[PDB]
This record gives structure tokens, C-alpha cells and sequence, in this order.
């Protein structure tokens, strides 16, 4: 290979596009970068310090992510295959800090739009892995090239991508209506025919006794800053609406219309969520059998045997979904009353079941008691 | 080791970062160096003794941090594994003072954003574990480093990080309606053609009589200053919702709407924390993990035997949730009555139990009697 | 005005203030339409919670 290539694919990369979704995942908007301005003499704009300069970056994305990936990974995954042996050696190595890395990863894929993950054998000679972080990588096309990809879409963008301007938005209202709360505090006169000569007079007379003298037929009027709470208010509802809709999340605010509790209203509420995790999910997987067969490839090398994942082994991810576990039960009950139902189909059903072979088991051990 | 290198890195260092939280935790804001300043002769900026300078820095964070800790770490951490002797061991040394310091490591790890401590023998010769403030501590990369971590998040921020911003906002709004409500009762005058020639005839005679004199065809207008508490606590009250989804935190005030009793609506009410919870719980239980490896690195040595923690040992946290007990037991009956449950597993699910053993033998010795 | 909270006017005149109107309320109300047309247009499941 070449070294001069090399600086140029460097000092071509960049990193802006991918960190994007991190720096919003840690509440760095581009709203930190407001400044109040205002013109000089020739019009030279410049901040200035007379003014308070709030800048509220909103946690949304990082809200939405967390969402995410823990529906995805926040239960670990589960593995299933007929070849014994094989099965042994996967769980060995993931189901502990695997699940935390994995965690790390979804995250990871969904600020940054990519994440991929290095498989390297260890000193002691034994099988590894360390996530190698997408923004410090660079790709242009064992046996295979070495690297895991774990992708978050087909685009590899930011889930923030689909969204972010309703985050500054959100942001630069919400900052807007902070500066007008801010301002209201310092009252501006205007002086109508004022009756002293020295403008001394004035800021220490209104500063330390309570009066303003003026002559003529003038006065005194105030300009006071109007703060617009209510139309800020209003669009802020609408743009907080449409952010669950843009990001597919889950909003469990509580239902003001008494529906909420059924099935069906589950089910809607979380009807977007699920879309973006099937989606989530089939990437996920992409990568992560990509992950076994290099495994696999380390089983063959350090001679405890030949496999084949992609056709053995079984993936099982679990969702932390609410449901209304009082109707299922009932549900269950009535089918299988009905007889439209097997007790087994309603054990595995039941809500309140972890394993159903244990329970299935425990029935009728019970029923041979009794 | 070198002695310069030491004072480059302690100068180097900065606990500003890591402290932050902590400032919070005990409300001491950033509001707390909110001023009232004025303008002088030649535009000094200056504080002015005139006005009273309200600075309200609001509890929300030790509210929020205070909330995850007990959940996760309130009940008692439990361990189970089929080696007795370790599970003796680790009992002796985890289960009374471990707890109130594994609470306290919690709690500062969400303020600093990581919690170090440090495993050490004491001069008795026993194992002992003492906490080493991470802001004290100084960090670059027994046989391994001697030193525990407690991650907060990946980041390793203070969770104080992704809603600093509202808070500090909640606080500036509530400190200028405050001001506003103190100005509110110093009145200001404005004289239109006063009578008076004299400047002491006017504070004394309003002071002490209930009079103002006035020729020509003038009078008096006062100005009051108008008080925000409207739109104040129209704001107040978005931010204060967002506060609560920013945060991942649960609030129970109580719920206007007629729903909040049932499974859904209470499982509902949690998802946010359940979420900032579990990740919490695998960075803990990775910084746990660790600290029983030099439990086991002691044992190896003090010859009470070779144990390995990472595949004997299991953790059980537990969660104080908030439940519909009526609901549950009512469903539990009706789906061991419809058969779809083992009463095992119902007796181990009834939220009436705190030993399964203990009232899956109790049920039967009363059947044996009647 | 940038430094003191003066602003001095004399003869008979003052000082009136313009601000920007902020068209929230037409806004909102013609939003909500074009929101419930675009399901429509689009053959597409609002799964909003049913009133
Ligand atoms: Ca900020
Ligand atoms: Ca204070
Ligand atoms: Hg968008
Ligand atoms: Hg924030």
C-alpha cells in the first residue's frame, strides 16, 4: 500500500456528518451556536453583551434512541440451534458483556448512521471483539475484509436525519421566547418633554426616590417587551406532535381520552415504533451474522470444530412491549374454553409465563397431585 | 514514575466538569450567579443595590437522581450460585454496609458521571472497599489496574447533562417573576407641572399626609411595574413536562384523568425510568462484576479457596414499581381457575409473596391438614 | 436605548413600535387540514389516538 494515498483519504474523510447525531444525543444543537447581534457604525455585525443570549438545546434524540435500542437489545438475545456443541460455545461468548457492547452499538448505529466492530483474537489467544467507532473509519471496496458493519438504514444516515429540523426548531422557539422573558425585565422610558437639564438627574432620581419630574404637557411612557408565550405555545404543541410522528416513536403521556387501556389502543401507540424496529432489527441481524461466521471461521482455525451459523444457528430478539396483560388472560381463558385454543399455545400466551416449558411441566405435575 | 509528569497532570486536571452535578444535586444552580446590573457615566456595568436580586435555583435534579438510585439500588442486591461456599462469602461481605455505599455510588455516579472505588486489605488483614471520589481521580491506559469504575453512561456524563438547560431556564423564569413581584411594590411617580418649589416638600408631605399638591393642569401617574405570572406559568408548565420526559424520570402527581389505576396506565407511567434504568443497571453490574473479581483475586490469596465469580456468581436487582395488586391477583386467579397457569408460578407472581419457597410449602402443609 | 432604558423625545411627538404579527392561529388552522388531506392523498393509517 501506499502512504500518500493514505493522507489524502484522511484529509478527505470527514467526521461532521457522523458526529452529527452524537453532539444531538448530548444535547449539542446547532442552537448553541446562537449569538444576539447588531449592527455598528458601518455596519459591522456584532454580538452584543447588553443582551442575555439563551440558547435551549432540546434531549430529543437522545430520547428517541434510548427508545430504540432499548426495545431492540434492552432484553438480551437469545440463540437457538439443533448442533449442541455450537450452541454452547455462542452463549459462552454472548450473553453478558456482549448485551452491553450490543447496547452500545444500536446507540451508536443510530447517532452516527453506521457503527462497526473489529473481531481480533487476543493475546492469550482466546476469541474478541471491540466496537471500532464508524468516524474514525474508512471503507472502499480471515478470507473477507475484517470489519463488522452494523447498519442503521440502507442510507447509513443518522436517525436524527429525518427530523433535525424540527429539533431546531423546537430549539429556536423555545430560546426565542427565553430572550422575551429576559428582556421584559428592563423597562424602557420614553422621556416626553422631560423637565430637568442634566441627565444626571435622572438615574439617580428615579433610582433612589420614586420620581420622575417632567414639565410641558409631556410625560412619561414605558416600552415593555410583549412575550408571545401563547402563539410559542401553540406551534411548540403541534412541532412536539409531529417529532414523535417524524422519529416513530412512543409517546406514553397519559391519555386524556379514557380508550388508552384496550389492545387495539396499545397496539396504536406503538404502531410506529415497531415499524422502525423490524427495520432496525433486519440490519442488526445483517451484521450480527456476519458476526458468527467470523466466529465460526475462529472455531475451525483453533481446531474445536467446523460449523455453519447462517444455517444452524437461530436468532431470537424480545420486545418490551405493554399490553393490557387482564384481557390477554381473558382472552386465553375464553378460547380455551371455547375450545378454540390447546392449554400449551395458551401457557406459551400467557402473560405472566417466562419459560412455557417449565410451566407446561408444572401443570401437570400439579394435576397428578391433584 | 516522575514527580514533574504528577504536576502536569494535577494542573491539567479539572473537577469543574465532574462537579457540576453535584452543584445541582445540592441547588447550587447556575443561577445562583444571576446579578442586577445597571450602566454607569461612561457605560460601567454595575450591580445596583436599588433592586432586590432574587436567585430561586430549583431541587429537580436531586429529585431526579435521588429517584433512579432508589430504584435501582433501594431494595438490596441479591446473589445466587450453585458454589455455597463463595455464595457464604460474598454474603458476609455484601449485604448490610455494602448497601449504603453501593446507594452512595449511584447517586454520585449520576452527578460526576462515573464513581471510582478502590478494593484494598486492611491492616487486620480482612478485605475492604472504600470509595475514591472520581473528581480526585486521574486516569490513563493484583495484575490489573487496582481501581474499580462505575460508569454512568458510555460518556461517562453527569445525567444532569441532557436537561441542564431546562432546569436553568426554569430557574431564570421563576428568579425575574420573583423581581417582578419585589418591584411590584416600590411605586414610581411621574409629576406633570408639579406645585411644589421645594424638593423635600414633596417626600415628606406624601409620607406623612396623604397629600400631592398639583398646579397648572397637570397631575400624578404612577408606574407600576406588571408582574409575568401568566405567561410565566404557561412556560413553567411545558418545561416542566419536558424536565420529566428529558430526564427519563416517573411523576405521580396524581392524574386528573380517571385512568391512571390500571396495568397499562401504570406501566406507562415507568417506561421512561425503566428505560434509564436498565442501562444503569448493565453499567453497574459491569463495574460489579469487576469489583467481585478482586473479591476472588483475594480469596485465591488469603487461601479460602479459587472461585470464578463471572460464571458461579448471579446478580438479582430489584424493582420498587408501582402496581395494581387488585388487578393482578384477580387475573393470576383467573388463569390458574382457567388453567392456563401452574399455581407455582402464580404463587411466585402473586404480589402478596416475598419467598415463593417459603408459601409454595405453606399452601401445602394446609392442605395436608385440611 | 442599548445602555441606559432612555429613549428622549420632544416637540409633540414619541415613540410607537412595530413588531412582526406571528401567524400561529390561520397557520395552525390550515395546517390541520393539509395534515388530514395528506393521509388521505397518500392511502396512508393515521394511527393517532381516537378522540
Ligand atoms: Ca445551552
Ligand atoms: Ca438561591
Ligand atoms: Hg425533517
Ligand atoms: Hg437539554
Amino acid at each position: 500500500p501506499d502512504t500518500t494515498m493514505i493522507q489524502k483519504l484522511i484529509d478527505e474523510h470527514n467526521p461532521e456528518p457522523l458526529l452529527k447525531g452524537v453532539r444531538y444525543y448530548m444535547c449539542e444543537n446547532d442552537i448553541e451556536k446562537k449569538r444576539r447581534t447588531y449592527y455598528d457604525a458601518a455596519g459591522q455585525q456584532l454580538v452584543d453583551d447588553t443582551k442575555t443570549n439563551n440558547r435551549t438545546s432540546h434531549a430529543w434524540h437522545k430520547l428517541f434512541v434510548d427508545q430504540k435500542t432499548q426495545y431492540l437489545v434492552g432484553e438480551p438475545v437469545t440463540f437457538t440451534s439443533d448442533n449442541k456443541t455450537l450452541l454452547e460455545y455462542v452463549n459462552e461468548l454472548a450473553d453478558d458483556d456482549f448485551d452491553d457492547i450490543l447496547n452500545e452499538t444500536v446507540k451508536n448505529m443510530s447517532n452516527k448512521g453506521i457503527e462497526y466492530w473489529h473481531p481480533f483474537v487476543d493475546e492469550e489467544g482466546e476469541f474478541d471483539y471491540v466496537i471500532f467507532p464508524a468516524e474514525e473509519m474508512i471503507v472502499v471496496y480471515w478470507g473477507r475484509v475484517p470489519i463488522i458493519p452494523f447498519k442503521n438504514n440502507e442510507e447509513m444516515v443518522s436517525d436524527l436525519k429525518f427530523y433535525k429540523d424540527l429539533i431546531d426548531n423546537y430549539d429556536s422557539i423555545t430560546s426565542s421566547t427565553m430572550d422575551s422573558f429576559s428582556d421584559f425585565q428592563q423597562i424602557v422610558y420614553v422621556l416626553k418633554n422631560y423637565d430637568g437639564e442634566n441627565p444626571k438627574e435622572f438615574t439617580a432620581n428615579l433610582r433612589y426616590h420614586s420620581v420622575i419630574k417632567v414639565s410641558g404637557d409631556g410625560g412619561v411612557d414605558t416600552l415593555r417587551a410583549e412575550i408571545p408565550v401563547d402563539s410559542a405555545a401553540k406551534e411548540l404543541e403541534r412541532i412536539q406532535d409531529e417529532l414523535y410522528k417524524s422519529a416513530q416513536a412512543v409517546d406514553n403521556s397519559p391519555e386524556t381520552i379514557g380508550g388508552g387501556a384496550t389492545g387495539p389502543a396499545l397496539e396504536k401507540l406503538y404502531a410506529l415504533l415497531d415499524l422502525k424496529a423490524n427495520m432496525a432489527e433486519r440490519k442488526i441481524r445483517a451484521g450480527l451474522r456476519l458476526f458468527f461466521w467470523f466466529f465460526a471461521e475462529y472455531l475451525r482455525n483453533t481446531g474445536k470444530g467446523d460449523f455453519n451459523p447462517d444455517k444452524e444457528l437461530t436468532m431470537t430478539f424480545t420486545r418490551t412491549r405493554i399490553q393490557n396483560d387482564s384481557e390477554i388472560v381473558q382472552s386465553l381463558v375464553q378460547g380455551v374454553t371455547g375450545g378454540i385454543m390447546s392449554k400449551e399455545t395458551a401457557v406459551a400466551r400467557n402473560p405472566f409465563v417466562q419459560d412455557p416449558e417449565e410451566e407446561l411441566a408444572r401443570i401437570e405435575e400439579e394435576m397428578n397431585q391433584y
